[PDB]
């Protein structure tokens, strides 16, 4: 396990500010470190990847630096939608992991409120999530993403976790063809990830549960060669507790 820290854990700031959050590895990554924005109640959105790299669509003020061990992400001019979490995540080596995420929050400011466009309710890509629900310690679920827009085949696929008010986790991958598989720790012997791409869907089927399990489940698809995460399913909840 590659050990991502990130710092400081919360910030303050105002519009038209200069932000700088910092990601540290506990060993050499080359250029394998991607950057995520999320705000509450949202999917993630990618920002940057392959360390450097901007994400279509994300505006210039957004900025990463570093190789090796040391990462910096800049925003140089916060504006009012910018105020959310940032998480950095390694794609070097598995089990894949996350930074514990940086806070950015106000303190005079104004967004128009917005999550980024996740599910089947987006656009260019669609990835419909199903399966959640509540289950007793020990129990069972099974989730499902049904993808659309794109060639299924040609992308792995990824289940990302975030236990309630706490950080990005990393769950399980899988190739495109579905002949490689990965799990986290945590995971192995109890998930299992797996596919139909006659049907364009992936699944997470879940056993004995435990209530570290509860969290919000997101299905999210690569993209490129960097390991970045650049459409998201909008997230399901499960609950495992008495």
């Amino acid at each position: 396990d590659i050990q991502m820290t990130q710092s400081p854990s919360s910030l303050s700031a105002s519009v038209g500010d200069r932000v700088t959050i910092t990601c540290r590895a506990s060993q050499s990554i080359s250029s394998y470190l991607n950057w995520y924005q999320q705000k509450p109640g949202c999917a993630p959105k990618l920002l940057i990847y392959a360390a450097s790299s901007l994400q279509s669509g994300v505006p210039s003020r957004f900025s990463g630096s570093g190789s090796g061990t040391d990462f910096t992400l800049t925003i140089s001019s916060l504006q009012p939608e910018d105020f959310a979490t940032y998480y950095c995540q390694q794609s070097y080596s598995t089990p894949l992991t996350f930074g514990q995420g940086t806070k950015v929050e106000i303190k005079g400011s104004g967004g128009s409120g917005g999550c980024p466009p996740c599910g089947g309710s987006g656009g260019e890509v669609q990835l419909l999530e199903s399966g959640g629900g509540l289950v007793q310690p020990g129990g069972s679920l099974r989730l499902s993403c049904a993808a659309s827009g794109f060639t299924f085949s040609s992308y792995a696929m990824s289940w990302v976790r975030q236990a309630p008010g706490k950080g990005l986790e990393w769950v399980s991958a899988i190739s495109g063809s579905g002949g490689s598989t990965y799990y986290a720790d945590s995971v192995k012997g109890r998930f299992t990830i797996s596919r139909d791409n006659s049907k364009n869907t992936l699944y997470l089927q879940m056993n004995s549960l435990r209530a570290e399990d509860t969290a919000v489940y997101y299905c999210a698809k690569y993209d490129g060669i960097y390991g970045e995460l650049d459409f998201w399913g909008c997230g399901t909840l499960v609950t495992v507790s008495s």
